[PDB]
């Protein structure tokens, strides 16, 4: 008999048909106006900053629980990338869940299932972005890869990483981006990334 | 004594002070709501079960009351007053519906209501009753104190509302009977017994 | 070292990390609620208190400071400062106002706060002071300092809630005089000490 709330992060149980679905911890909707991150330390949902500039998240953002971008998930992104020494980020693995549906709160979970992700790298560290379609979703819930995904809703995602810290004078100046995004993968891919930032939360926190 | 945690909400809250005059619900769904929102049991966090399906929303706040169980006693108390056989409980906590006036956009929280009636449905040989109760001191249905003094246009709203949630369009062109048996409503003594009921369930079961 | 269980929000998040220049808090109210939301004490869930009474919502980002506790030594502080004697505190966490230009619709959130001031509010005796505080990195009062440097319609707004949200119609058609007794504002070093005091009285209690 569970007395306490479990904390999102360590909680839920990720997957229970071998990362077919997945367990998500929702920390941002396209409605709020200020960036959410789970609190680590507490368990409580956090204001880490407001949105600096002109951008919503076009997307059910958050954290799959039980993982943590570290030693397995950077080496598989810097070898997918033909890169050395990239590190993991050291924060949960990021999902980014479509949905027809308006959900306008986060601090919730959701079952969701991984159809691709978006490799990125910031600065020597990994910070994918994988991408699932909630679980039943009328819209979005026969999607199985991220090849039959509207190329729209990807452009949305991606022009959201590359612009909401994007200052003007940066944006005038034609300054290089400050995030690489490497490309899109797929399924199978996304469940390896998953796969292996899980193995990585089990061996620090299990 | 100093409660370092949340505590679950489906276990934790005291459910009642005053012998069901009044009861703390935790509510899961608004009328904002665009998914169907429900307690996940194991880790007290708030989870989609799944987007409507339909053109529905909950025309109330939805929730569960605390330390109760739908089981033997209540399954054997809504065969008996509906003088059906093999009638068991729908294993979850007991449905509560409140009334307000109000606005509330997010569930995951607590509240006072005092019941007034109940909706005593069957749903394939499962009780799945829904109480009715207002919110305490809603500056309109805080002094309603039996269904008999609630507005049957509400009720007929909260009974439309399970009666096509899960209605196929197809269900309802070729007129096939209903999914979901709405066997009537019942007053507040009533309705305090089947929480009564459902309260006996929950502490015989942990 | 893992955080099994999310933490109760008036017990478990640090307070401060910088000698109360910036605070952590919880946020129980926000402009967008009809109803007056609180943490409960005993299970950490937040709670309905009471539908708001009247025409008024919360003109900010209501909450408390976590670890905090309006006792003796809180009490004594406001009774020196407002020149009356026999000052106790409510018994409740220390209130928090936080000043954004973002729109912020879910409370039961933590955030991170800089202080500038407060109000002395003594409610028949009871010392019911509010910390005025910016949300960090806000991109409107961001740099506010003090609350001097505060627009005082901002002030007069957040006043004239607490002076209203309680007045009956009567009341202020027969002109009778206020419940609640506003002794004016104070400055940042002033609120630091009035935390530092508050932070104090919850140490001592447990
Ligand atoms: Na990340
Ligand atoms: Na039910
Ligand atoms: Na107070």
């Amino acid at each position: 008999t569970p007395l306490s709330i479990a904390h999102p992060w360590h909680g839920p149980v990720l997957t229970r048909d071998d990362y077919e679905s997945l367990c998500c911890y929702i920390e941002i909707t396209p409605a709020d106006s200020v960036k959410f991150e789970l609190d680590k330390e507490t368990g409580i949902l956090k204001v880490d900053r407001p949105q600096k500039f002109s951008n919503f998240c076009p997307c059910l953002y958050g954290l799959l629980p039980k993982t943590y971008c570290g030693d397995l998930s950077g080496e598989y992104s810097g070898q997918q990338s033909n890169r050395e020494n990239i590190k993991g980020d050291g924060d949960p693995l990021d999902i980014c869940v479509l949905t027809e549906k308006n959900i306008t709160q986060g601090n919730i979970l959701l079952q969701a299932r991984p159809i691709g992700g978006i490799r990125i790298l910031d600065s020597e560290e990994a910070d994918d972005k994988i991408i699932a379609v909630l679980e039943d979703d009328l819209v979005y819930g026969n999607i199985e890869d991220i090849s039959e995904c509207p190329g729209t809703v990807l452009d949305m995602i991606q022009h959201y990483f590359l612009t909401y810290k994007a200052t003007p004078e940066s944006l005038i100046q034609a300054k290089p981006a400050k995030i690489e995004i490497v490309g899109l993968y797929g399924k199978k891919e996304a469940q390896k990334v998953i796969r292996l930032a899980h193995e990585d939360y089990c061996n620090l926190f299990m």
